[PDB]
């Protein structure tokens, strides 16, 4: 019951009970809150409520002291102080944007525009109190009961009645009933359990409800700039594969932390390997929130770096496959690589954090306060895409409201920025760095004279809200016919049941665009679906297209995206 201001610091018996976080509020912070918001419940050793038998009045304003004791306006003796009075609550040891983020329901964007505006303590209760909102909201949907197993890949289900169903994606990874997770696509239902079971019928399926811890350590560690390399000793020996990053590396040494925006293709993971390469005998953790992206760090590590200082951290509870060359769960190897929600409390002399895009302010934080780091290292791009914001339903969230690492980024710039693409066809990479880049995005590769385009609407079909473009994939078939060696290409459209008609009808391995981030592909064909904000966004596009090394065929809906795609216009 005694704790710091979530505001000012000011020590406090006082915390809101009306928050669910219930943050610990000062005399003069707290006043402020409950004058101000639906929130009048105040905590202490004992609540703010009506001593007197029977008697339910717990608004704070509606109290007074009798002494030692609290009562309300009618249960009061004549020696009462009002609890709430000259800007003060009662308490011992005796903001508009605090009222907001503790009242808000996080599904306008302006709500996380402020969570990333407001300062570095309230960012750290924003980023507890939304976590917490999108778990409480998981209890807020209905049950999945199996009615029959088709086979070990397709089984029918049982829906609640009532309660609302959830979206048969990727995204939403169920917990079977104690069978392990399991994962669904879109009556005949393809399921995916994260364990190899037969299937019983009368077992059910529930959201994964986790447990939001408190977060202590800020997103971002306050910044400090050093007039030498500290703590770390770079090699006079450096492999000229390495030497464009020399600089840059040299300036991840001489400041605590620092940003680096790769746009796709540009050298990230290249970067982050190299950096071990200059400082040999700097301890090294790599770390970002999906297994891909560890994954991908892994796959450039056992190129680079001697297999036997690498550990690649695997959660007792495994949700997919993983990376399997290195030793599994040596925490105290030189180089560690381990998804934020997995990290072990250890230290290291550089941490690097991957696909910074992808992070939330609560992972930032998680980060900071399971590691500590003589040096941080934010590699990522905020023209790339965020993570899903389950709650968010109304506007936009722009690119510096990503989180902390994407908002220095776009407002200061990065310290960093690798600005050679070396995968795509300058078509793609000319088209992108008008887009998102502000024309800073160079091309390695030639025009490869394989992207095109067409503009064609289509049908817009749907399979609950997720969309369908049934002539967009027969225009696509069309193409095949004339184009063989089309015939490897990945499928990408901003639609998972897009992706299912179109693996039935053209074969090709399908993903969405959100999947597709951090892979390539020699061939890409996307076909946007529909013309929503969705599948019109400029990150999501920018993703899209910049996924294939030689070609991409591009059938649109939207009349901007196609104007601005520097490709060869096809007709039909
Ligand atoms: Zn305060
Ligand atoms: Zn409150
Ligand atoms: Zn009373």
């Amino acid at each position: 019951a005694v704790g710091a201001c979530v505001l000012c610091n000011s020590q406090t018996s006082l915390r809101c009970g009306a928050c669910i976080r219930r943050p610990f509020l000062c005399c003069k912070c707290c006043y402020d809150h409950v004058i101000s918001t639906s929130h009048k419940l105040v905590l202490s050793v004992n609540p703010y409520v009506c001593n007197a038998p029977g008697c339910d009045v717990t608004d704070v304003t509606q109290l007074y002291l009798g002494g030692m004791s609290y009562y309300c306006k009618s249960h009061k003796p004549p020696i009462s102080f009002p609890l709430c009075a000259n800007g003060q609550v009662f308490g011992l040891y005796k903001v508009t944007d605090f009222n907001a983020i503790a009242t808000c329901d996080w599904t306008n964007a302006g709500d996380y525009i402020l969570a990333n505006t407001c300062t570095e303590r309230l960012k750290l209760f924003a980023a507890e109190t939304l976590k917490a909102t999108e778990e409480t909201f998981k209890l807020s949907y209905g049950i999945a009961t199996v009615r029959e197993v088709l086979s070990d890949r397709e089984l029918h289900l049982s829906w609640e009645v009532g309660k609302p169903r959830p979206p048969l994606n990727r995204n939403y990874v169920f917990t079977g009933y104690q069978i392990g997770e399991y994962t669904f696509e879109k009556d005949a239902v393809v399921y995916r359990g994260t364990t190899t079971y037969k299937l019983n019928v009368g077992d059910y399926f529930v959201l994964t409800s986790h447990t939001v811890m408190p977060l202590s350590a800020p997103t971002l560690v306050p910044q400090e700039h050093y007039v030498r390399i500290t703590g770390l000793y770079p090699t006079l020996n450096i492999s000229d594969e390495f030497s464009s990053n020399v600089a840059n590396y040299q300036k991840v040494g001489m400041q605590k932390y620092s940003t680096l925006q790769g746009p796709p293709g540009t050298g990230k993971s290249h970067f982050a390997i190299g950096l071990a390469l200059y400082y040999p005998s700097a301890r090294i953790v790599y770390t970002a929130c999906s297994h891909a992206a560890v994954d991908a760090l892994c796959e450039k590590a056992l190129k680079y770096l001697p297999i036997d200082k690498c550990s690649r951290i695997i959660p007792a509870r495994a949700r997919v496959e993983c990376f399997d060359k290195f030793k599994v769960n040596s925490t105290l190897e030189q180089y560690v690589f381990c998804t934020v929600n997995a990290l072990p409390e250890t230290t290291a002399d550089i941490v690097v954090f991957d696909e910074i895009s992808m992070a939330t302010n609560y992972d930032l934080s998680v980060v900071n306060a399971r590691l500590r780091a003589k040096h941080y290292v934010y590699i990522g791009d905020p023209a790339q895409l965020p993570a899903p914001r389950t709650l968010l339903t109304k506007g936009t969230l722009e690119p510096e409201y990503f989180n902390s690492v994407c908002r220095l980024m776009k407002t200061i710039g990065p310290d960093m920025f690798l600005g050679t693409c070396r995968r795509c066809p300058a078509e793609i990479v000319d088209t992108v760095s008008a887009l998102v880049y502000d024309n800073k995005l160079k091309a390695h590769k030639d025009k490869s004279a394989q992207c095109f385009k067409m503009f064609y609407k289509g049908v817009i079909t749907h399979d609950v809200s997720s969309a369908i473009n049934r002539p967009q994939i027969g225009v696509v078939r069309e193409f095949l016919t004339r184009n063989p060696a089309w015939r490897k290409a990945v499928f990408i459209s901003p639609y998972n049941s897009q992706n299912a008609v179109a693996s039935k009808i053209l074969g090709l391995p399908t993903q969405t665009v959100d999947s597709s981030q951090g892979s390539e592909y020699d061939y890409v064909i996307f076909t946007q679906t529909t013309e929503t904000a969705h599948s019109c966004n400029v990150n999501r596009f920018n993703v899209a297209i910049t996924r294939a090394k030689v070609g991409i065929l591009c059938i649109m809906s939207d009349r901007d995206l196609y104007d601005k795609l520097q490709f060869t216009s096809l007709e039909i």
